[PDB]
């Protein structure tokens, strides 16, 4: 099944309807899990998604990183050099000095008391005053990743460089947005590179054992420090995806207020279990990661399809997430589809459930902040399901394109606390 033609432009005017687009367009069948291939960038780009399409991305015997994500999107969105592009020993071993801060267990649990804390200073912020989710728990996720990293400055200096964050985030997808990304993406760059660069000369003390100090002391596979500016941005690549926890937050919001008899249930439990479930089904239903991009490192086949070495092959998140076969009702809304699982170290036991990629942290290129993302989003389920909430109902405040990456409601959500 080919498109023919060049389609780069479509992929920006179809958004997250690129890959379901493509596939009728082929002629395929709904829900069909037949590869699509497409001209995408000069090169061939194979489209796949479901459990079999996971096998195939994540098998890196025949398939690399490197040059796959256009620069235009990851220079702006990850920065230079950094994990996402590195293949082999080289990547293990930056994946392992990151994941060592992001996924373990115990990083994990100091982060839930900062986050609690700063999402209940934000949902304070609202009582009687015109609060807005995306922008005030996207700051508030922000703070609480800088507390968690040891990065210790000024108040008004954190809460202007998640600022600048969150406008990277808000604006590396579009054409009208991309300067802007790409100015903040510099600025960032420039301060973690003399953060970093403070503490290797003693001008800065980082916390024993604190992410700071563990990006400062980042290391390649030959032993030797990684440059500066590369270690900032590894630095931002800890603490930059925990704001933008802020979109699935935004979502959490419409999600509540379509789904009040769940807010009851959120709101009278003691145990935690519904909010989990519920942001679970937050990050499986709502779009966040269209699709994610790798090549192909020799010549290989995939169910018929010739794969050829230098093309890419994409994963259809949203079509994996959404996909029929993977999934009963995959178009409902339903957090009883995770009610049975307590954490998020058994929700990777569910293939297809990869709204921050698929396969193994440690060996492979799956992201490690999935228990950060959850700890935060339920933190914010919790407080936005409360009573004394309330969440507009109006259409720009419920509504989202999908024709734009990333997708929000327009208005941010906007929200504000019953006071006496
Ligand atoms: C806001 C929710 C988040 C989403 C939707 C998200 C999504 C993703 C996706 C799709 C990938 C690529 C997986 C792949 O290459 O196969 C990724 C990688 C990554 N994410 Fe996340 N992420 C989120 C939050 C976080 C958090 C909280 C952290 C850490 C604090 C984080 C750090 C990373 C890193 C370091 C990588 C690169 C891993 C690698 O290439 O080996 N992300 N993320
Ligand atoms: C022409 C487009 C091809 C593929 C485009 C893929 C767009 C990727 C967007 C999501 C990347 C995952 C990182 C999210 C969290 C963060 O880095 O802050
Ligand atoms: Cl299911």
């Amino acid at each position: 099944p080919r498109v023919s033609g060049d389609r780069t432009i479509q992929f920006l005017t179809d958004g997250y309807l690129l890959p379901s687009n493509l596939r009728k367009t082929a002629g395929l069948e709904p829900e069909s899990m037949c590869p699509v291939t497409t001209k995408l960038l000069g090169q061939d780009a194979t489209i796949v998604r479901g459990s079999a399409g996971i096998d195939l991305f994540y098998d890196e015997d025949v398939m690399q990183r490197e040059g796959a994500m256009p620069p235009v999107i990851g220079d702006a969105l990850v920065g230079k050099g950094a994990v996402h592009n590195l293949d082999g020993e080289e990547h293990k071993v930056r994946k392992a000095q990151m994941a060592a801060m992001a996924y373990e267990d115990e990083r994990v649990a100091e982060f839930a008391p900062l986050v609690a804390e700063e999402v209940e200073r934000a949902v304070a912020g609202w009582e009687g005053a015109q609060g807005n989710v995306f922008e005030d728990l996207s700051l508030a996720f922000g703070r609480a990743a800088f507390r968690w990293a040891g990065i210790d400055l000024p108040a008004e200096n954190t809460d202007e460089l998640v600022g600048r964050m969150i406008t990277l985030l808000d604006n590396f997808g579009t054409a009208t947005g991309t300067p802007k990304a790409f100015w903040q993406r510099r600025q960032l760059d420039n301060w973690a590179e003399a953060l970093i660069t403070d503490v290797r000369e003693g001008r800065i003390t980082a916390r024993p054992d604190c992410v700071l100090e563990h990006m400062a002391q980042l290391t390649d596979a030959s032993g030797e420090r990684v440059d500066a500016r590369t270690a900032g941005i590894e630095l931002q690549n800890l603490t930059r995806p925990t704001v933008a926890v802020g979109f699935f937050a935004s979502f959490a919001a419409v999600a509540l207020a379509e789904n009040p008899q769940w807010r009851t249930r959120i709101n009278e439990s003691e145990t935690g279990r519904e909010a989990f479930a519920f942001a679970q089904e937050v990050r499986r239903f709502y779009p966040f990661v269209p699709m994610f991009p790798a090549k192909a490192t020799k010549d290989t086949e995939f169910e018929g399809c010739p794969i050829h070495q230098g093309q890419r092959v994409i994963l259809d998140f949203v079509g994996t997430l959404h996909s029929a076969e993977e999934w009963d009702n995959p178009a409902s809304f339903d957090p009883e589809r995770f009610m049975a699982y307590e954490t998020q170290s058994e929700a990777e036991t569910i293939k297809p459930f990869i709204p921050q990629g698929g396969a193994d942290v440690r060996t492979g290129h799956r992201c490690p902040g999935e228990k950060i993302a959850v700890t935060a989003l339920s933190a914010a389920v919790e407080a936005l399901a409360r009573p004394e909430v309330r969440i507009s109902a109006e259409a720009i405040d419920i509504n989202y394109s999908m024709t734009e990456i990333l997708a929000r409601p327009k208005s941010g959500v906007r929200v504000t606390v019953a006071s006496s």
